[PDB]
């Protein structure tokens, strides 16, 4: 494993890259993001503004970046005009994630459900997930399988593409999973946030993987090449590791 040239991070909670390998951190304690451009020393802070304990991070192949602004009940996206998202009734959102056509989607964790916006819409559904208690991280892949760690009840859950019920992943032993990626071949990681360690599953047989010292992992997100970041939440730090 690496560790990401951050400084002064106070406990990271997510964390997103894009195509050009820049990786995007909500700075959970310092109400702000930050990034790093590949292979740079200097973080920037991005201009956010009003950021309550933003706590997710998404950022689509247009390099916009959406923000769920936890302790403000929003959602906020940045293209430099900040816009807040037309949700409504959200309560402590935390985990967000963004398909390729555009369609937001953020687990509601205070309501214990996982809503989806359209883009360019004014139109909120809930998706058909139950029996959810606290809902983290949400992940979804390029065919619209919808995953969400099931915080409260140590499972994760999924919606598969155009399914009306949801099934429980076979994970096994989690504690508090938090968050969830999925890479290009279906393969989910979620970081088990209790055990201190980051799972796996291509199967119903999972790998941890080899990351050493985490304290209470919290976000996580994979590249193209397969190499994996984790916000280090118990640390103040982002690592990772290549395929």
């Amino acid at each position: 494993q690496t560790v990401l040239p951050f400084t002064g991070l106070n406990t990271p909670n997510g964390v997103a890259v894009d195509s050009a390998g820049t990786v995007y951190v909500t700075d959970k304690g310092n109400n702000r993001v930050v990034k790093l451009a590949a292979g740079s020393n200097t973080q920037t802070v991005l201009p956010f503004t009003g950021l309550n304990r933003p706590s997710g991070v998404a950022v689509d192949s247009a390099g916009t970046v959406w923000v769920t602004d936890h302790g403000n009940n929003r959602v906020v996206k940045l293209a430099n005009t900040q816009t807040v998202l037309p949700f409504t009734g959200l309560n402590t959102p935390n985990g967000v994630a963004v398909d390729s056509a555009g369609t937001v989607y953020v687990t509601d964790k205070g309501n214990n459900r996982v809503v989806k916006l359209a883009a360019g819409s004014n139109t909120q559904t809930v998706l058909p997930f139950t029996g959810l208690n606290r809902p983290s991280g949400v992940a979804v892949d390029s065919a619209g399988t919808v995953w969400v760690t099931d915080h409260g009840n140590n499972r994760v859950v999924k919606l598969a593409a155009g399914s009306n019920t949801q099934t429980v992943l076979p994970f096994t032993g989690l504690n508090t999973p938090n968050g969830v990626a999925v890479d290009s071949a279906g393969t989910v990681y979620v970081t088990d946030k209790g055990n201190n360690r980051v799972v796996k599953l291509a199967s119903n047989t999972q790998t941890v993987l080899p990351f050493t010292g985490l304290n209470r992992p919290s976000g996580v997100a994979v590249d193209s090449a397969g190499t994996v970041w984790v916000t280090d939440h118990g640390n103040n730090r982002v690592v990772k590791l290549a395929a």
